[PDB]
Formats: C-alpha cells, sequence, structure tokens
C-alpha cells in the first residue's frame, strides 16, 4: 500500500494539520492548526501549500510545504518522508525550520530554529 | 521600497532560480536550476512553491518554499528573508533541509542536510 | 534536586551513552555506543568530551559534546537539555548535527545532517 | 599540507577564537571571543573544548566544539571540516546548534537555533 499525504493528522505536540488531494504533479494545500496556550482553548489556523516529490511513484515518498502563518511575521518549511511504520500504520516523519523576521540583517544569524514533528492520522 | 521575490536569482553555489509574481495571498511559483546534487545524477531544471508571509506588509518580508526535484526522488525546503540595503540592493538569506528518500523507516534518522544560501538577484 | 548528566543513558533509537563526573567548570567525558550509522562501517564505542553549562546553576542545565567517532571519520554534536519531572525522572532532549567527511571543498554544502535524540537513564 | 586548527580564527561575523595544539588523541581546548555589541567595544571570552577525528590522519579532518558562553545560560556546538580551499587558503567550514534554557520540557521544541560560520586565519 502507499503512505498518502491526504486527510487529518496530529503531531507529537498536540498541532492538527488537513492536507487535501495531491494532483498529478504532487501539489497540494492544506490547513495547519495550533493551540496558542499548550493544553487550552484558542486555536488558530494557517494554510500551507507543497509538494509531495513523484519521481519513481514511490509508495513512501517524500514532500515539503510551507505553513505561511497568518498570527505573526514568520514562516515554516517542513521536509519529511510518508512512511509506513514497522507497526504498519501511516506516519510523516519531518523536521522543520521556523524563520522569525528581524529588522536588521546584521541579526539574521540568530532568525532560524530546528527541530523534527512526526505526524500520524487522526480517524 | 520593498524587496520582492518575483525576478531572477543566482546563489554562492553558482545555482539559479526565477520566481514569477507574488499574488495577494503570498504565493509564488519558479523554477530553481541546481548547480549541485547529492546523487550522482543528471541534474534538470525543477518546480518550487512557496509563499511569502504577507503579516504587516513587511518590507522585508520571511518566505518559504518547497524545490520539487525532478532528477531525484529528494525534496528540499527553504526558509529566509528577503534583506534590501539603503542603496536598494536586495539579498535573500535562506536555510534549507534537504530530504533524501530512504527505503526503512530504520533509516530516517540519517535523511535530513541542513545548510544555507545566499540569492543575489542575476546580473543585467 | 537537580538534572545531572553523570550516569548511563539511552535513546530512542538504541544507542547508550555513559558521561562521568561533571567537574566544577562544567567539562565531562564519557562514551557512546551508536546502535545506528551512516556508513556500512562496524561501529565501536567512541569517546565523547563536552562541558554543561553552569551560570546560575540551574537544576536543568544546557550542555553539549563531541562524539568523536572512531570506526569513520565523521564528528557529530549534541546539544541540549536536561529536564526532571517533578516525580524525578530525567530527560535529555537533545539535538545534533552529523558532520561527513568529504574530499573536495565543492561538496562541504551536503556534508551535514541534523535530528534529535531523546535520552533517558539506563534502567537498573 | 595538513588544515591545522591550533592558531587564531576570525568568522565572517567578527568573532574570534583561538585554539591551541590537539594532543594525540584529538583533544583541543581553546577560547572563544565574541563582541556584546555589533561593531562596538564590550568583548567576552567564553571557553570551549572539543576534538579532531583523528581516523586515517586525514589532512582535511572533521571535529566539533563545545562553547560553554559564560554570560548566559546557553551553549552552542560547532561541528565542520578543516578545508585546504581552492585557493590553497585553510578555511575551517562549520554549522552551529545554539541551545538556549527553557524552564519548562513544553517549551524545548523552540530551544535550539542553526547557522554557519566560515573562519579564516588571523594572521
Ligand atoms: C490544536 C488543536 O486544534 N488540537 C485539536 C484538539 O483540540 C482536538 O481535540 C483534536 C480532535 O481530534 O484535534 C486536535
Ligand atoms: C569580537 C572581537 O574580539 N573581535 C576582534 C577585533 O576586535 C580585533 O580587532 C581583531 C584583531 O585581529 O580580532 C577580532
Ligand atoms: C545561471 O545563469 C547564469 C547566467 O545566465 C548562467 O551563466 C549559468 O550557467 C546558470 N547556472 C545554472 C546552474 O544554470
Ligand atoms: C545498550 O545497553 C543495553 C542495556 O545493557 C544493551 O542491552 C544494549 O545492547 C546496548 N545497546 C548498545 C548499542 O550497546
Amino acid at each position: 500500500r502507499k503512505c498518502s499525504l491526504t486527510g487529518k493528522w496530529t503531531n507529537d505536540l498536540g498541532s492538527n494539520m488537513t492536507i487535501g488531494a495531491v494532483n498529478s504533479k504532487g501539489e497540494f494545500t492544506g490547513t495547519y492548526t495550533t493551540a496558542v496556550t499548550a493544553t487550552s482553548n484558542e486555536i488558530k489556523e494557517s494554510p500551507l501549500h507543497g509538494t509531495q516529490n513523484t519521481i519513481n511513484k514511490r509508495t513512501q515518498p517524500t514532500f515539503g510545504f510551507t505553513v505561511n502563518w497568518k498570527f505573526s511575521e514568520s514562516t515554516t518549511v517542513f521536509t519529511g518522508q510518508c512512511f509506513i511504520d514497522r507497526n504498519g500504520k501511516e506516519v510523516l516523519k519531518t523536521m522543520w525550520l521556523l524563520r522569525s523576521s528581524v529588522n536588521d540583517i546584521g541579526d539574521d544569524w540568530k532568525a532560524t530554529r530546528v527541530g523534527i514533528n512526526i505526524f500520524t492520522r487522526l480517524r
């Protein structure tokens, strides 16, 4: 079976994301939903856009996407691979770069954070 | 006067990219012609897709994009900020993650490279 | 009651490391026995050397260390923080860069992998 | 000729570092000097400790080091390779991870920044 990006996902920090159909070029869009208090009610939703690599039509493709945050001046990109895990579940293993806005090119060196996220299906 | 992603850029490793118009949502597409590759595969031009953050209509906005490589199974994402020094020169300062495809989730841990690229506008 | 790096740890990929006493400068040495490698080389135990930040004598201090691999030409650095949940469990949350050796500076751009590891105390 | 870590270096942001002799195990110590105003007088000096890989005694070894900052609770690690550049000069091409202290394990996801530094000899 193929690991497919389309559907609803949640990650190891409680964020959720929904990705729509992936077209013939590999392109998808979706929404990324995050709480703005850890274990609390305030929820904000931002669009994401990206692609799945379709070379050799792998059953476990790599992909990447950009989340265009609507509640700050930052941007995050995620890249990873859609696996069928050893337990037979679909999992997206991703790493990300979070770019903050700085005012002066002299502060550019501290504007990028890095981390991972693992997503599994919300069914 | 605002740093705009539209147009033609080159980086410190000799790669080029072109980016078309940015829509009012911040979305753009482009093409990336890479000078370097991790595979021994023949390189080719590959599409990219991304967004520029439009919050507070910054003069120097953050942005990100995904390069959907067409000559391998990998994906790279870039993110950075468009800077504009006063005389008027624009620079894109970016960082990227290059994701390779691995056959087994056991190898996932070594599938992600990181680095930087600085882009400047392709000379007239 | 403070999160201390001294002792024996294991990570989410099955690797182990031992770390000896932390001196009053924050310096420690250890050994790292890796479960995984990017090369197809036979793994072996490798020394590590690092420091824990002693500013404000934090209960949960940041730290970093370098693993000087003995079965390849690579180096990996880890950095992270020692957390201690109230019942008393310690966790090291780290990120690392794995540097491969390349023969030509032209290839430097693809020589650095990044990822995470979470370590917990090796079970009695 | 060998690229050797020992000596004084400066980087693309104006920081300086001095690394002592590298012993038979690959170990070195040194000092990392940084300004706490960009283009200004206030200078702070922190120790660094690390190793150079000595497998196959390469003329261009990889290495890594940790800077134990003495003016904050953060730590940085650098890793890279000592090259003889195409112009015949020694250059250290490095990337680093800067770990900030957070109070709550729930904020751990944003505590790591990433960037590069290129060092050349101050002679
Ligand atoms: C980039 O464009 C320049 C200027 O036209 C060209 O000379 C060079 O070959 C191009 N590099 C690539 C990788 O296409
Ligand atoms: C780690 O230590 C555990 C517990 O002793 C042992 O079972 C396992 O084989 C070790 N893993 C490695 C990579 O040495």
